């Protein structure tokens, strides 16, 4: 009927329009609290129970708080309250398409599964928006409020994944361009979506967030920056800013690569591998789809939830037995064992095709220690984990235009060396996790051995534990001592 | 084998000692990761999405801290770090017996499900607790760390479901305030509390008033008639009250909330049509019903909040009264909160008098144009027991007190002692009425039935009754 | 000009308009920094070292904040950038008048040095405001801004103080009679003074503040009760109503009226009443005046601040000796001693008037034990604490009106027993601590004996520790036993 | 022996030795309750009225927490309840030599004031922990607790200001060489003192601090290095160490030397530099002193608070007519403005002694441009600030050692290299400030002309609004374009 007050944790009362209302309660939307943002992060982290669900609230309320204040200060961008409804929706909607425990199933699970798709949950976003709206009789609802469904509907997936192919948007025009740099930049990963994350996960990690959005909020603009018109922050602000990419950073190395968090996520994608030829998800039409099918179809994929893992750990089938077994292993704690951290030196960089190749390398070094156990390849799990500010080897904060109090209209650009000499050099570097899937303290041992081995053969960084854990393979290298 | 690190956001950093590593690593531990601790409010607060499993790590922590802190300030109580194990087991093991959803479990379902059957969660938590012994080995791990399997195990169950002339077997009378800490049945002042007050409120955006920090430096074991007992500091009897009135509020905030309730009642009603249709291996490949697996723990170890999204997510057409609830749930299609109204004077509602109330309100006659007929199925009665925590009794009445000046001394305090501002009763109920049927006819008519209702019943005139029923409010004099 | 931004660490990034900014920045406002909000909690409660100044900023910005609110739920209301302005102005400054220690100046310190003389922080803070205005040419920058001073100052004037006398109120007429109820409000104690101090108080006290003044104001609404427009709740919100109340007895009772706190205050006092004649502070033409003077030139009132302890203790002056070596006593914390507590049972209510007697009655008692020292009226204390709701015996929700959610222009009242049977029977009480000012061991076991048996001739409650101070006087008293 | 409990908004109830209850009801420990402990910052920040008082209470809790906690993990350390006492004294004693708005005074004033002598709070600290002992009979109260005065004096001493001068220290041996890294680590800046000013300033200022003090306890163990017994952090926590270093850049970078708290600590520098001929403070037998010359007699010292503030802006004495004009333009915030900000380029360095130099040089540049005025050397204010990790150019984590979770007895070093290619490449920088005396619209303007033309000819880098304030002068340096 009218507006919905919702209490949030991190936000505290949030308005909710009666059209946002009528999105949020659809089996489409309500999926997203059956879905923990962290997935894996959960058994490490015990407070991190948060669901999509919130967070996709607190994206929607923060995307509708920017533009409202965008509009505010600067009536001369005719920012209407359609637009804002728009921008409000696409934020609730972005988070549509995540699959059971978020970015292991588009990260981990599918790139395995179904190798030759290119998938990604913005993708699903789209595609599980369509199916809610027309699902559900929105676009009467959206002209009740009024939108124009078909303009509207095509800002709001262009917003969530970018342009659908000069000006490459259809849902607004060029004097609009800053409601594209709302829900999810591509242009510096200065988003709304970071911002309830980077709050809501330390409130339930235990983790404390030193960005501060709202002042982000107070000190931003729009101005014109070739041609167009682009959301500017203030000249003093931009310590803040890359203040802003360390803590993303550092949310990352603590909490979402967390080496125990990304071997249970490695053995919830295994469970999933082994199981996905035995479970059945109902889609449309009564056709039957695969865990890693249920993407090519909306209505599987509405059913598809963290509830899998326990469908699979509860399961009595005789078929489910490898799978089942392995999530009994997570229960007991029997998890692979860490082995060892390193990283590549200099310039040198690990491709994408070269991963499969890793545990093969590392079970061929040849360590001068007496072993009682002998290893293989499959017994080794190498992640690689690339780390960045967002944006590859690019420095983001050279994708911001900022503004002067003297000149409040006038977008200008901000230098590195013109703000500090204590940043960082490089915006990406790569991690090197091994783990040992043999889990006695032999294999472990042994293990070790074959990792610092393969650190000194291909000359990458010594291992922190290095001395302690392989002090009869440190001392052959030179450049370690 | 060393300490493991736990960073909880409540608690901060949490040391556990290797055996509780060894309880906490067990599935019948790990279910509680999947047992949301408010159930049906996450459906309101959505913040409220912590389970048990967090709210159980903070409750052994806790229990650790309070004993902890007696001993470090009593030496003479001989506090060993066998008993601080012990306690911190009873805290960490005392939400094991939990149901999906929570307190909906053991306070709606199985009382409509399994009429014949006493239940309660912490009868659950014990059974639970031996089968996580027996099927994990814990025992030789047990004698390992220092303690006596046999009285050990006794010490704990006791202190999570009170006793199976001094009645306890697991610690003698010199250790009897160890009995007051994980659950404390004598004036309800333990840590469970203690964690979900601070845990909740963290979760559902409610500030927490009580500290309990400021309680553990302020208390004293003290002889009181022959036992020594958990006493607090005189001072502190106002911050006492306190910790009740916020208990209050928390239950009159969030976990009565009317939407939250109703939510409650759905799932509850979903589960109860679902019950013949849902099937859980037991022990020896048998089979239990969602109401039949608190006889096998096996079985109950595998029923979690994972069964509303069995029903939910189920193609089975036995399951489609149960899917079709719960789907209804989802689209927000939810009975109508129509009114609240408490009794007067001394009338108190039985429980037996239940069943018999949306009969009742059908039966009324108001006085007034009424598109639609209603029936009694068509209204739900909601009656809640609000209290203290001791049914019409003052909890600080069971509560014993020191003074500065002497510290060993225990005494009493009367309610005249403290304040008038207090509350003189500290019990109360509170009756909702919602409407199955959702249409803007159907409500109007069933705001009328409401408000008649509590004319002739002679209950509280409703907030809103002056709006809702314009032409009924005028009739009882006593309200206007 | 454009609006300053100011971080505070209750309410966050705070945006004030370049009027404020004006009044901000002047000796009369800036003077607030040095005045302590709880004046001797500081002594107790080390985190309490806040000033009225952040607390003035915190009251005016949400002063904004309702009236924003208020204004944007209900166009009809024609709330006008002016009128936001005036309540943001009386916000700001209806702390103006506060004295060193805040509410010890008004509470303790001026009745007893001023007896003829009723005098309220309230009406300093429009005295003060007048200086304010006139000192700094503030009235040609209110015209800047769209306001009329002559109506407008007015307007100020009695949000602050009440009418300054059928309508009595001539800076606004009837239709806008909720703006009366922002700043302070007379009806029910329900203004924004009291949330910027529940909230200020507790973050730096270290207690937790339950009431959430921002849920409030997303119910608020202004309706019709008889043919006045004014501030009511949604019926719902009653119990949190209930417990606001509640809450600020909680921080009265943990907080304000501490018993060590409040003998700080009552040795602060004596100290500053025993310097009053010595002390001198230059007003107006060159002008000389007392502490207990300063109140009547507001050029003398600038620059009277908590400098006064400090003055005072650091003094060399032979004739502040007296008052020094009290103040001397407090930093050494040879504290006059607790006796300990007591209530009137019944309707027996202790008058202002007979606080002097009160000592004496005490040392007039005649114990029956065996004492090694013998006690006079001046060795006693006696500290009666009015302990209440705002509105003396009254209950103020009695005073607010309320809507539902089905008829949201429609006012309503709501009766305790419609609410809960656990709420307060009575809504005021007295409390009454007795201190000894001789410290020594004897002293105070003979002080507990006069104590005791006071309380059993006045028919007063039973001291709490009764049993223990004083076993052989308590068992007398059948109502005891 | 009973225990007295303070709350502390940050630490909660922390518990109090009876022995610590003496040292803090003294004169020269309660003093601290009048030095605000981020000065300056409180102008600016109006939160940040807390002083230094508290996080004393703060550092003294944090200190007694960690020698506790090693205690606990590590029974072999023989760590007694006697080094648990001089721990906590230390910690509660190194604020005492803070004077008026803490490190305004020993960072700009007395060097200003008295260049000849080399001065340091921690000297202070020294010299008033041997007052305060003396002046309270404490050495008797030391004895009754079990402490040995003439060692322990010592110990405490050297825990505040490092060696008194192969083992350089004398109040402990070698083998407990750890309790000299708690209160003031000289070795690598890892200490308590920091830990609570983290917290404390943030909860304060209303920023959020990203470090975990519980953490690195929890974590921290004693290991043998080079014959000594260090506090070792484990390997893992590598990360959250140079995040504690980041962190501390933070809260220099957008509080401690905020531009406007900096320019106000000038201007109240400038005023007591003006009034220090004429303000005298009593100290020992009578003699007086000067607010520069009060730190060569504590008992004057003592008396030296930030009331000397308030002393001078309500001063008659026309004498004072300088300094309290000055102070004046404070409140009415007629402050010194802001002309722009500037960094040393390569491997410049400006040392302390060129300081005074640099605003004559600005006004040198020959900006050759339209300017209605021409400003001179005194019209300028450049202040020089030092932002590094506490230990010049080098990295403090290389002066860490840590230890690993398979050998936890066995110390190690970790490289930067080994850690992350995302930390910063350097760890000291150079910021300038230049400001304007001269206020108006004209004289601003032509500031900004000589200020950006004096940074192309030093060759430091371009003012983030250089392109903005001075359009005509940043296009002749080919280097910014
Ligand atoms: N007293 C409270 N304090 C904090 N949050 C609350 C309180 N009561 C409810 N909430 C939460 C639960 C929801 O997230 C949100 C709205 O609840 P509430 O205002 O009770 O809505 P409702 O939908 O039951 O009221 P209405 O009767 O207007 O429909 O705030
Ligand atoms: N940097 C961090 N800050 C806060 N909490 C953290 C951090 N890293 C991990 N945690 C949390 C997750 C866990 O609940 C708890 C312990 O994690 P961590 O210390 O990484 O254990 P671990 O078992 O992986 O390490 P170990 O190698 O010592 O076994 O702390
Ligand atoms: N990085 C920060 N994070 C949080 N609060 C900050 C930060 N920087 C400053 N503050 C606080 C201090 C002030 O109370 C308030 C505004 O400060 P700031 O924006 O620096 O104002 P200013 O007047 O110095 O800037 P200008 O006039 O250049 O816009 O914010
Ligand atoms: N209810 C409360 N909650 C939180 N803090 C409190 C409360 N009451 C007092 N405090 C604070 C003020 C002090 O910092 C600290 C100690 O207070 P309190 O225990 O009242 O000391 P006290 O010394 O007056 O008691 P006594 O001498 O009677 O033991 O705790
Ligand atoms: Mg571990
Ligand atoms: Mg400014
Ligand atoms: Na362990
Ligand atoms: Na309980
Ligand atoms: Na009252």
């Amino acid at each position: 009927d009218t507006m919905k007050v919702i209490n949030d944790p991190i936000h505290g009362h949030i308005e909710l329009h009666p059209l946002l209302v009528r999105i949020i309660d659809t089996p489409q939307f309500q999926r997203l609290r059956y879905i923990k943002q962290l997935g894996g992060g959960y058994y490490v982290f015990p407070g991190a129970s948060h669901n999509r669900f919130e967070h996709s609230l607190g994206v929607g309320y923060l995307a509708g708080c920017l533009v409202h204040a965008l509009g505010e200060k600067q009536p001369e961008l005719q920012i209407s309250e359609r637009d804002v409804l728009c921008v409000q929706i696409a934020g609730l909607c972005r988070n549509l398409g995540h699959g059971p425990f978020s970015h292991m199933f588009d990260g981990r699970f599918i790139p395995l599964a179904r190798p030759e798709v290119k998938w990604t949950h913005e993708q699903g976003s789209v595609m599980m928006f369509e199916h809610l709206i027309n699902s559900n009789g929105i676009k009467p609802v959206m002209e009740q409020y009024g939108l124009i469904p078909e303009e509207d509907i095509c800002f709001i997936k262009e917003q969530i994944v970018g342009p659908l192919e000069l000006w490459p948007y259809k849902g607004r025009p060029e004097n609009k361009s800053f409601l594209y740099e709302i829900v999810s930049n591509k242009r510096n990963g200065i988003d709304v979506d970071k911002w309830d994350y980077f709050a809501r996960d330390c409130h339930h990690l235990g983790i404390q967030n030193n960005f501060d959005y709202k002042r982000f909020i107070k000190f931003a603009r729009v101005c014109e920056v070739d041609n167009e018109l682009r959301i500017c922050a203030r000249d003093k602000e931009v310590g803040n800013l890359y203040d802003m990419f360390h803590t993303r950073n550092s949310l990352h190395r603590r909490a979402y690569q967390h080496k125990v968090g990304n071997i249970i996520d490695t053995m919830i994608t295994d469970a999933f591998l082994k199981a996905d030829d035995y479970i059945e998800i109902t889609g449309a039409g009564g056709k039957k789809y695969r865990i890693s099918t249920a993407i090519d179809d909306m209505e599987a994929y509405t059913k598809l939830t963290d509830n899998i893992f326990l469908e699979i750990l509860y399961s009595t089938d005789p078929k489910l037995k490898d799978a089942r077994e392995i999530l009994k292993q997570i229960e007991y704690r029997n998890l692979f064992k860490y082995v060892g951290e390193t990283q590549p030196t200099g310039q040198i960089k690990i491709k994408r095709e070269d991963y499969e190749s890793l545990p093969k390398e590392v079970a061929s070094a040849k360590p001068k220690v007496l072993l009682d156990v002998k290893l293989k390849a499959e017994d080794f799990i190498v992640d690689v984990i690339n780390m960045d500010y967002g944006m590859q080897e690019k420095n983001p904060i050279d994708h911001v235009s900022f503004y002067c109090k003297t000149a409040p209209n006038r977008a200008i650009r901000i230098t590195k060396n013109q703000v500090s000499q204590l940043l960082p050099e490089k915006f990406a570097e790569q991690l090197i996790r091994v783990y040992c899937k043999k889990v006695d303290r032999k294999s472990l041992y042994a293990a070790r051995q074959y990792f610092v081995q393969w650190c000194a053969d291909r000359n990458f960084t010594k291992p922190q534990d290095g001395d302690v854990i392989a002090p009869l393979i440190t001392p052959q290298k030179k450049e370690w001592n």
